[PDB]
């Protein structure tokens, strides 16, 4: 009840985020800078009722068991909401985010246009990468409304949680969120091979039996997006190949040869307009050389690759990204120095 | 009603049904989505037609684990395995058919010599690709010229059951996973009490599962597996590359006297529009391949292939690609993009 | 009774009181015990005092496990916390002074170079040293300033909570761990959700949660944490190298671009015999030691920060000693009893 009037405020002052918490007003984070309601201050019992009230007994049997919880949920004809719900000083707190219903491009977010070449892939595995919170949504969200729209295909999400919503354009797009649409990850797994998929959004990588599962069904003839948390191609070489048990990094290393069809390790900068943020981003994608690299064990060698895999595979570097940045005057200089990983070779350029 | 899609369904050849919220019914034709001139489905009527298939305590079971496999059937149209789930909160069903007739070998375009590997004493023969690659269509064929010539006794444990073969002059045995046995492990672990002279053993999913179909091929029994590889060469590299470097010579000597024969197949859409074509990779040993393998020159076994046509029956991918493009069955563009070389097809052109 | 011996704590400005059998009560004051001028108490004591301030059920808790944490209030005088558990049969008890008023910076004796740290946007700052050395009391007054001149976010996870912030003009929601969240894993994957500006983590535990931070750092965050050495060299040699000695690189790339500040304070007596007074080392990264990071040099930062007095406000802890010896604040002795280098503190004087 007061929850909707709340977001109604929100969405009216085109704010970000909703916070609720005991002893303070509700405040809302304007253009970066929080601002309260005029309203009393909440207690305990005000951000429990509010909170539990568009909850379900299966969420709130989950909460009450955790004392935490992540969720997402829609209003009808205003907008989505990421929420996370936690506990402080023993009581009840909540924070929700805005999550637009309308997907943006590929050209407004500046990829260029090889990034969306990748994505036309028939099978294989992508992977997009860099910390929480650096795009990473946006990119596959563009991605899976692309194949909505072009492919006929049938696509299948499994989300912690779902963010954003695909209406069915000609695609068949089946959504499972854990904990409300599945049991588990580990569940979902288990049974999506026999539902006849094409392509799948994973989510993270959380297990073994869901790395298994990535490789299986890129192997299986099926396109599959995971995400991975690190900052360049050559980190993100290390941390494919440094997750298994030595025994077994072999195997995995020819499958990876076999399936591998890009991988891009994003970064979201502060812009220094104050709104936005501003991609730097590493694109390996895989060649015949680099996949004998790979079967050579000559795995330092990459690096070479990327310093001469320009013309070749459009693998752009650091430099050049901060040379656009600053002939756009969207980042300054010294931020974008204090960000490559080795000065010495931008010294070099 | 539900016996009128699935009717359409199985008139119209196709092979699974999807049913999701806010679409109308979905069918996959040469692997292709299409949906039915019908309003699209809601949340009710996909609940409804899921439940109508399912007994009161797979009700149960479905809204316990929000997962569920099974089948059922039509009478005087087919039958079906379904699976169903819940997404956004709603019911969704996939359905799959089982065809109950198999085409010969000769409907599925497939040379003479594998009906004479129909006829091999023993050894070990592959059948991998991609899923929905034909495999399991070949394997049918081959379990029924084998059951209508020869005396002997064929056991198949398979994850789910695909092709069901009435006796006919053999004896056969078909042990599903997860109702009649345990796991592969514990089926493999006993196969060799039971007499058998062929042995269908589904996914090579592990090491163990490996180690069984060796050990049958060396003991005199007739052992047909899968992997999920594009080409010859890829076959090789996935069986001896999961081995430590120390156990491979043994692997390639094993591989060297029981191999009888390796097919990889890629279904490719038809020129006009309509049906799908197979293209199929054989590898037969001969003497020289042999060595290769004692030589440890994997890479050159491809130039053994080049010169095998005459000799062996052996024909490259992009020799069926010519075939096809002389008899019109397939596009230049589509051979090139399938092609793992598209300048050699171009040079035999 | 009770309520007299804690308002004489609190009156006496003593940070804890220990109940035991066979002893007066004792009260650290400047980190040594005094004994009150009363009899010894003995376990019927003890025993009843604890159990006076718990529960039942809490009573029933301790009995079934000798041990019991608790906090409680004396109006009009301090709120406090209560550890009690059983020593030789009998009860014992330790209660903890939790004050409402921090300190401000001035009166810590630490000079303005760390309000211009509250007013950073982002980095990482370490406050370390040992136990009871000043790093909450440091903590609680940059929280204090940012609270009031700031309209950001603030997040604190405390394994116990020592400081509470009512809001002044941000939001502050405050975890107890054990109550409000199982773990800092728990805290740590889920508070990116928060729309958080500042989060404060407690110990720097384990890898993961400095895994945490750096993300943190390095996403526009600003993240505090602490540590247990004495100096900075030691500081940056604990966190370099607990990794593996192959990931050690990016790592030290990663502390040369987030980190803005370290502080490693130690307390020590006063020469007056009352009080005790603040010494503390300052890091805040100049190009040379960025440089000597990147060198793997870090037995010359040391160096550098004998030279960067002038330009970047350091100070060595001799020469705060020599500060506290001319203001006869405290005796040569006792400084060169921890100076890391005594002959540097004597050839400086």
């Amino acid at each position: 009840a007061n929850m909707h009037q709340l977001l109604t405020e929100l969405v009216n002052r085109g704010g970000s985020d909703l916070h609720l918490t005991t002893n303070s007003p509700p405040q809302i984070r304007i253009d970066g800078k929080l601002l309260p309601l005029d309203m009393p201050p909440l207690n305990a019992v005000d951000t429990k009722q509010l909170c539990y009230s568009i909850l379900t007994e299966q969420q709130k049997h989950k909460f009450e068991e955790n004392n935490e919880l992540d969720l997402s949920f829609g209003i009808k004809g205003l907008s989505r909401f990421r929420g996370n719900v936690f506990v402080q000083r023993g009581a009840v707190a909540g924070v929700f985010r805005v999550i637009p219903y309308k997907i943006l491009s590929f050209e407004e977010l500046g990829l260029p246009p090889v990034v969306r070449e990748l994505a036309e892939k028939p099978r294989g595995l992508v992977l997009v990468t860099g910390p929480t919170g650096s795009g990473k949504s946006t990119t596959l969200a563009a991605i899976i409304d692309k194949i909505n729209t072009d492919r006929h295909e049938h696509i299948v999400t499994v989300e912690d949680p779902i963010e954003y919503l695909h209406p069915h354009k000609s695609c068949v797009v089946n959504q499972r969120e854990v904990g409300a649409d599945t049991k588990s990850f580990k569940n979902a797994l288990k049974y999506i091979l026999r539902q006849d998929p094409d392509v799948v959004l994973v989510g993270e990588l959380r297990d073994l039996e869901t790395i298994e599962a990535a490789l299986t069904l890129a192997e299986t003839g099926h396109l599959c997006f995971a995400t991975l948390h690190t900052n360049s191609a050559v980190q993100t070489i290390n941390r494919i190949v440094d997750v298994f048990p030595s025994y077994q990094q072999p195997q995995v290393r020819a499958q990876l040869s076999f399936v591998l069809e890009g991988v891009l390790s994003q970064t979201l900068l502060p812009k220094a307009s104050g709104t936005g943020r501003v991609l730097a981003i590493e694109v390996m994608v895989p060649n015949p050389a680099i996949r004998n690299l790979i079967r050579e064990d000559k795995i330092h060698q990459i690096y070479s690759q990327m310093q001469v895999g320009q013309e070749k595979f459009g693998m752009m570097t650091m430099n050049q990204c901060l040379y656009g940045l600053l002939q756009k005057r969207h980042i300054t200089m010294d931020v974008g120095m204090g960000r490559s990983p080795d000065p010495d070779e931008l010294k070099q350029m």
